[PDB]
């Protein structure tokens, strides 16, 4: 759906509780798996010995004369011994049947646990990426003092937890693959997983539960000797400047989410391993909730109020812009507010401004999330062969106002920008249209002048100018240094209020990561990853879908001869509207926009050769109300 | 020290804690049946008036059955020793130990609250200076 | 269990770090005392 | 991978390494003497013409002596299995493993010398800047 | 032996620290590479 | 062994006293950066 909605720490904990309830639903009986195996081996040894004795008695009773009374007595003794042997064999067969019905239930439970754990972990992929970016951008050469204060006590527990989780996932995947591709072979397949379960569930000193508890202890800082790992990690992240997406609040929240979800996955692994061995079911819901609540309370009361909700652009790109008039209007419809921006410079610089409705306590509604794309954003911020004067001001609005429209106007190299903010009333989430304020630089006199000096192009901001999650902004500004010719888009988010009212008090949370995919594009299945492609159709078998002949591992459309791929997109093509056509191609392709009846090429490439993949972006216009126009590759 | 003396008061004479197989229910009847069969076979052998080779092979199978019965009886005796003369004593010792430990820990309850209050005061108002007043060498042992 | 990570080993290590039997005598008791005696802490009772 | 396949080639069918008690010398003669005595007693019992109670008590003591002999024979059989069908195979596997490991490590001998030379160059001329280019999180695992 | 201090655990930890699967991605390979590539080292062979 | 070990250890009593005096006189309030670089890898082996 192009939107990666994050349900919060509370949502992750609720999912873990659901998986716990699913695990507890599988009844394994009243005997531990180890006890069952011990009983099985004991009965097997006894049955083997009794079978040997009975065979010897039978072979010595059917050979000699054995008289009459002696034969009867030996027959009675053999009957009694065979009755004992049959009782032992019945017990052994009962054990075998119990094992043969216990193993499939365990395998099904493990498969369900793996599926639901993967579904939950899909949420934190974006947060892991953000933490990795922060780590890469971290200035560790001079911050080794702090980075050796946070990761000096949490490191052992973190390593143990990560190793246990990864090994459990790997073993569960291996068992699932083996089952997809009876009791004895199942035990031979699950022996390694059972050994891991014994290792992690061993109620001993320095156990997995020990490291799980010490992880929380180090994060909170219960002991007087140590220091809270969360607080020192927040100090490490927030100090200096980390030029990444989101503000300090978002970065520290992402770090907290990573640690919390690691703990939740560790508790899930512990519960699954306890159920796998058939041990007693102890619900870790209370202790997991206590740990997560303590960590969230520490973050809320000792970290969050001191953080800054100010986020700037991730990086800069040195470009030479243009001159003459250039007007952009990031207007949002009534009831909407701007939640983030993105400047992308791959082929043609573009500006994506995200607008959405609000759902109380500064919550961005994913249902109404939309974007506005402006082309040639480099021509607005940078000059070509003259001097550009910027009239910059921190367009800060009072708390409770949400910015709706941001306007940039570059006229005679005079970049003047204004913003409008409407009243929000967070108690009901209704953006009032009558009550608004305007912060404008259209009437300023002081400016900052930058000369292009040919090759010395200006550093246009580049990246996602947004919080770690989309949120309304109450302050927007453009900063110009005039020394290194660097332009910075700096905004202030409302993430703190939504975190305080939704996730840090254990309520429903709906956080939207800034999309890395154009969500307003009309090409259904823009990147071919979804199976059974309905929009994409092939005229024949000449052209197909290569599962590895694309970007990274993208299933790119491969065309060989007369074959072509068609996709009807005439319904969503608005008349008299400008469009951007962008595609990454390899070889000598050709892209057309046919109109079904009376086939004409509104747009056509018909050339372009490249031994490697390159991105081509062009402009297009539809004029005479097509209502029927299909893309052909 | 008093609790140590109480712990040392428990006899546990030449006994070591083992694993209760939880198989007493089946092992008891198995041992009874095997004992009956072995007794009947022993009576048959002792009655005499049998062929020498037949008597010898009956003696051999009786010896093997007695080996099986002896193994079963040894396992059952270990289970009974664990469940009758060892576990009750250990449970009584644990009850007394936890009672006296709770009685002693009742003394350190106000001081634990004072330490918790001091910790709650420290983390609310502090800075990197607290980093200079922290020990890491003691954290593993203390946590353990 | 008796090994290099035994519980008794951790007890002895805890005692040694408390009394200051480290490489450079960093006693945990003195460090914790100087941490507690900061005037920022406002709780009942004297430093003693 | 080839050495892994060679290791997996060793059968070790349903056998687990145990502790060789090193008591084979005494246990062999003890087992022989006990076997002789048990055989003589079994022959005496099987000859018949004995009192029923006397025959029954002789059978009981013969069963107990057979239990002792069976325990001794089981211990001796475990020792023989360790020393005859398990240890030679494990020693051959270890010989092959160490030969192939030495052959593979002969490849990494120039590179070890290069790393040693780099280390000898680093510690001679360096300062606290090297502190900024050191990792402590990997030292325990690497040393282990 | 399978436990929290197993040899396989140390192997996995060594691999993770090498590739940089830490809390803050401090890859040991990159740190060691930037340590080796210092011009103060005068030994045969290029940095590669 | 105990007698001869005590006889040998009698020699290093003065050196232990000197090291203790150095540790007491050490300005650890601002030298925690270095003191956490030396006693961070040697500490486990030293304790054992």
């Amino acid at each position: 759906s192009f939107i990666d909605v994050f349900n919060g720490i509370y949502g992750f904990a609720t999912g873990i509780q659901d998986i716990f309830n699913m695990i507890f639903g599988t009844d394994t009986g009243d005997l531990t798996l180890e006890e069952v195996l011990k009983n099985q081996e004991l009965l097997y040894d006894i049955s083997g010995k009794l079978e040997g004795i009975s065979g010897d008695l039978s072979e010595i009773i059917a050979q000699g004369n054995l008289n009459t009374e002696l034969a009867k007595e030996l027959l009675k003794i053999a009957n009694e011994q065979n009755n004992v042997l049959t009782d032992v064999n019945n017990k052994l067969n009962a054990i075998n049947s119990m094992l043969h019905i216990y193993l499939p239930k365990i395998t099904n439970m493990l498969s369900d646990v793996m599926k639901q754990n993967y579904a939950l972990s899909l949420q934190i992929e974006y947060l892991s990426k953000q933490l990795q970016e922060i780590s890469d951008k971290l200035d560790v050469i001079n911050l080794n003092v702090l980075i050796n204060c946070t990761c000096t006590e949490i490191t052992p527990a973190y390593q143990r937890i990560k190793y246990v989780n990864e090994k459990f996932d790997e073993l569960t995947l291996a068992t699932e693959k083996t089952l997809r591709a009876i009791a004895n072979d199942t035990l031979e397949n699950l022996t390694e997983l059972t050994e891991l379960a014994k290792s992690v569930t061993k109620n001993d000193m320095d156990s997995f539960e020990f490291y799980l508890h010490t992880f929380h202890d180090v994060l909170i800082g219960n002991n007087l000797f140590g220091r809270s790992a969360l607080k020192t990690a927040a100090e490490l992240i927030t100090k200096d400047e980390i030029k990444t997406s989101g503000s300090e609040i978002g970065k520290v929240y992402s770090f907290l989410i990573v640690l919390t979800c690691l703990q939740a996955k560790a508790f899930l692994t512990l519960t699954a391993c306890r159920k796998l061995l058939g041990l007693s079911d102890i619900d870790y819901t209370n202790i997991l909730n206590q740990h997560l609540n303590d960590e969230k309370n520490v973050f809320r009361d000792n970290i969050l109020p001191t953080l800054s909700n100010k986020f700037s652009n991730p990086n800069y790109v040195k470009t030479i812009g243009s001159d003459n008039y250039a007007k952009v209007i990031l207007e949002a419809e009534p009831g909407y507010a701007l939640v983030g921006f993105e400047i992308i410079n791959d082929r043609i610089p573009v500006l994506k401004a995200y607008k959405a409705k609000l759902k109380q306590n500064y919550q961005v509604d994913h249902q109404s999330l939309s974007e506005i794309v402006y082309l040639d954003i480099d021509k607005l911020f940078c000059p070509k062969n003259s001097e550009q004067k910027y009239y910059t001001k921190s367009l800060t609005f009072p708390d409770g106002y949400v910015i709706t429209k941001i306007t940039f106007e570059k006229k005679l190299n005079n970049l003047r920008y204004e913003a409008t903010a409407n009243f929000y009333d967070p108690s009901t989430g209704d953006i009032d249209l009558n009550e608004k304020q305007v912060e404008s630089t259209f009437l300023q006199a002081d400016y900052i002048s930058i000369n292009v000096s040919d090759d010395d192009g200006v550093y246009m901001p580049l990246g996602v100018i947004s919080e770690t999650f989309l949120s309304p902004i109450n302050s927007f500004e453009l900063e110009v240094d005039e020394k290194s010719k660097i332009l910075t888009l700096t905004c202030k988010s409302y993430l703190r209020e939504y975190l305080l009212e939704s996730d840090l008090i254990n309520k429903e949370t709906s956080l939207i990561a800034p999309p890395n995919v154009f969500i307003s594009n009309i090409v259904e299945n823009w990147n071919i990853e979804a199976d059974n492609l309905e929009p994409w159709v092939a005229n024949n078998k000449n052209a197909y879908v290569d599962s590895t002949g694309g970007i990274e591992g993208s299933k790119a459309l491969f065309t060989q001869g007369d074959g072509e791929f068609s996709q009807f997109i005439g319904d969503k093509l608005k008349p008299n509207t400008d469009y951007i056509i962008q595609y990454t191609v390899k070889g000598k392709p050709a892209i057309y926009l046919k109109n079904k009846n009376t086939g004409y090429t509104m747009y056509e490439d018909t050339n372009g050769s490249s031994e490697e993949f390159q991105t081509i972006a062009v402009n297009y216009t539809s004029e005479t109300d097509p209502s029927q126009t299909h893309l052909v590759f």
